[PDB]
């Protein structure tokens, strides 16, 4: 409920991040609607934060904590629980749904 997460591309679907610890995935902006927005691999540069701590938002705590490293899927969670709130003018709506296309790259 407030995230959901759709297998795009299976991974190795063994490895998982662990409650504490730091992974490292790549996030891509899209609209429910498909529009593509600005992505982290755009930079060949992975996002990389300790699930379950208070740096990344509620959506990619959980999309990310049911993610599989090597595994990429889209992360449709909503404004409550995310920066989806506030928003910006040409890059995020007021409060609403936003899909991140999260794909994992490692674990740490």
């Amino acid at each position: 409920m407030g995230v959901q997460v759709v297998t795009l591309a299976a991974g190795d679907e063994a490895t998982y991040p662990k409650a504490g610890q730091v992974a490292v995935v790549h996030y891509t902006g899209t609209l429910a609607d498909g529009k593509v927005f600005d992505s982290s691999r755009t930079r060949g540069k992975p996002f990389r934060f300790t699930v379950g701590r208070g740096e990344v938002i509620r959506g990619w705590d959980e999309g990310v904590a049911q993610m599989s490293v090597g595994q990429r899927a889209k992360l449709v969670c909503s404004p409550d629980y995310a920066y989806g709130s506030r928003g910006h003018p040409g890059v995020i709506p007021p409060n609403a749904t936003l899909t991140f296309d999260v794909e994992l790259l490692r674990v740490e």
